[PDB]
């Protein structure tokens, strides 16, 4: 459930992060067997990005993407995907263009616990091009359950997980009403923030917001969050105590004093400690077959002989939920700190990850990958 009201900021350049690009299949590739081709673009700012999936260099038509969301550092990520049947001679690729790149990048396809509810909000001003783009997504744990997109046709809060379709019309109209009121607050903040930083009225700027609550194994309140960023940088955040604010610069201190005087933090606290956990608990219960599950990792190892004197061992974990996982390489039983790819979505609710270690050639059997995950009945140890 969304928060019932949302206070505007007071009156007090944009960052550039280049996208990481991962091109891969949902399941292990087998020629003749249908699959999903994924292009995962992450770590980027600002949000405007172009992404195509290519078959023999030509743009594939039936291509969907995930709803825009972002990481703890405010950088965005999106999954583009298509159903496909691989063959030996068909070539697949992902083409990304972004303002941080001097040319289009083409990446070939080479082959017990706590719970949370989180909402993520992005508003992007588009001067001369109507009102700001507003995208809202709601999650329970690592599972998206709702979305709103101001450029989609319906102008409704929309379901994105079967279990939320249990809610009646009052729920859907109510969340639509409140999400539109969220978009209003953000649209106002954009104009106010431009003026606050003496910025050109012709440029595009970004407001991001994240709020929500954690519950423990007992399903009672643990922690609450409310965080706000302008142009991919911290502006103001509610402290752990839910009683005070951390302002990033002098312009945000003005919002701090306004929000202190209007008792905003205390209105936030009632939602975060009350409404937020009540509805979290209710969602956990209504979707328990979906949400109260673990999917164990399916693990294997690959060996890439790079030189005459070294080799790289890649340890894989596939099709696991939730996303939290630990892969570590050991050298003769002692741990060894390698590269670690961003945990990427498979596209079906599950996740993928690998950890690689560069080892001297002829000492393969010396190393072992260890895989710790909530859904394994016991830990796994892989060897070569």
């Amino acid at each position: 459930l969304l928060m019932g009201t949302l206070g505007i900021v007071g009156g007090g350049g944009s960052i550039q992060r280049t996208p990481k690009i991962q091109v891969y299949s949902r399941h292990p590739a087998e020629n003749g067997k249908s699959n999903f081709l994924n292009c995962y673009v992450s770590g980027f700012h600002p949000s405007d990005i172009e992404v195509d999936l290519l078959k023999n260099g030509e743009r594939i038509e039936k291509v969907e993407h995930s709803d825009l969301s972002f990481s703890k550092d405010w950088s965005f990520y999106l999954l583009y995907y298509t159903e496909f049947t691989p063959t030996e001679k068909d070539e697949y690729a992902c083409r990304v263009n972004h303002v941080t790149l001097s040319q289009p990048k083409i990446v070939k396809w080479d082959r017990s616990g706590s719970h949370s509810m989180r909402y993520f909000f992005t508003s992007v001003s588009r001067p001369g091009r109507g009102e700001p783009r507003f995208i809202a997504v709601g999650y329970v744990d690592d599972t998206q359950f709702v979305r709103f997109d101001s450029d989609a046709a319906s102008q409704r809060m929309e379901p994105r997980a079967p279990w939320i379709e249990q809610e009646g019309p009052e729920y859907w109209d109510g969340e639509t009403r409140k999400v539109k009121a969220h978009s209003q607050t953000h649209r106002v903040d954009l104009g106010t923030l431009r003026g606050a930083y003496n910025q050109s009225e012709a440029g595009s700027h970004t407001v991001q917001r994240m709020y929500g609550c954690d519950v423990g194994s007992d399903w009672r309140f643990l922690r609450g969050y409310h965080q706000y960023a302008y142009d991919g940088k911290d502006y103001i955040a509610l402290k752990e105590d839910l009683r005070s604010w951390t302002a990033a610069d002098m312009a945000a201190q003005t919002t701090k004093h306004k929000w202190e005087a209007a008792h905003v933090a205390e209105q936030l606290r009632a939602y975060l400690e009350g409404t937020c956990v009540e509805w979290l608990r209710r969602y956990l219960e209504n979707g328990k077959e979906t949400l109260q599950r673990t999917d164990a990792p399916k693990t294997h190892m690959t060996h890439h002989a790079v030189s005459d004197h070294e080799a790289t061992l890649r340890c894989w974990a596939l099709s696991f939920y939730p996303a939290e996982i630990t892969l570590t390489w050991q050298r003769d039983g002692e741990d060894q700190t390698t590269e670690l790819v961003e945990t990427r979505p498979a596209g079906d609710g599950t996740f993928q990850k690998w950890a690689a270690v560069v080892v001297p050639s002829g000492q393969e059997q010396r190393y072992t990958c260890h895989v710790q995950h909530e859904g394994l009945p016991k830990p796994l140890t892989l060897r070569w």
